[PDB]
């Protein structure tokens, strides 16, 4: 359900895209200023997050707990793995 966003610097899409550019502006200690948007496409209401905690032997037949954050969106067919962490052994 990717739409075309038809006015996209209304104050709602400008909030979104000075808040982008703060965020990157502290990753990359960089000073971008925001100017204006261009194109913009939305998609609302389609991620899912399912957060699965499994546990898992791995090759010498150890067994451990891992934390696993997984994003779907269904109709892009879409399964990407957001977190996974080794949280605890189930070895005796």
């Amino acid at each position: 359900g990717i739409v075309n966003v038809p006015n996209c610097n209304t104050t709602k899409y400008q909030q979104l895209a000075r808040t982008a550019v703060a965020i990157y502006n502290y990753h990359e200690q960089a000073h971008l200023t925001f100017v204006e948007n261009l194109n913009c496409k939305e998609q609302l209401g389609e991620g899912d997050y399912y957060y699965i905690t499994l546990a898992a032997t791995d090759d010498a037949g150890k067994k451990a707990i891992y934390e696993a954050k997984i994003g779907v969106v269904e109709s892009a067919g879409w399964t990407g793995v957001e977190e996974f962490k080794l949280v605890g052994s189930l070895e005796h």
